[PDB]
């Protein structure tokens, strides 16, 4: 448990973001400040994150495995069919490994800003990703 994540995506514009294709390859999502009590990714499957809401996802590692916490997701616009906004991957590997968080992709209509990013030894931690279609 000592690699976690949260991520918290906030929508600091005036335009719906939506949330797809969250999936952990390694540890598991669970529920708010409660590692034990595990969520199923398809409780983000489409969620909307309207004006001004935040939407947050927590990762950690396993209980009992040496086993850290790896895992992606998409942002889209659901004003334009779904379209790609970006790309997600964090990697908080249990061990000596550095952490890396990575956006990917190309959507001009979108400014994205992210920081709290741990990228040296331990937990990757809590970042705040901030989601605004331009005007
Ligand atoms: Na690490």
């Amino acid at each position: 448990y000592a690699q976690w994540v949260i991520i918290i995506i906030h929508n600091v514009g005036s335009q719906d973001v939506k949330i797809k294709n969250l999936k952990a390859s390694w540890g598991k999502l669970h529920a708010d400040g409660d590692k034990d009590a595990e969520v199923s990714a398809s409780n983000y499957e489409g969620k909307i994150v309207k004006p001004d809401e935040k939407l947050q996802i927590n990762a950690s590692g396993r209980s009992d495995a040496a086993e850290g916490t790896t895992g992606t997701f998409d942002l889209v616009d659901p004003a334009d069919g779904d379209k790609q906004v970006r790309h997600f991957y964090w990697d908080s590997p249990w061990g000596s490994k550095t952490n890396t968080w990575t956006v990917s992709g190309s959507n001009t209509k979108w400014m994205i800003e992210y920081s709290g990013q741990n990228l040296d030894s331990g937990a990757l931690g809590t970042i705040t990703v901030d989601t605004l279609k331009k005007g």
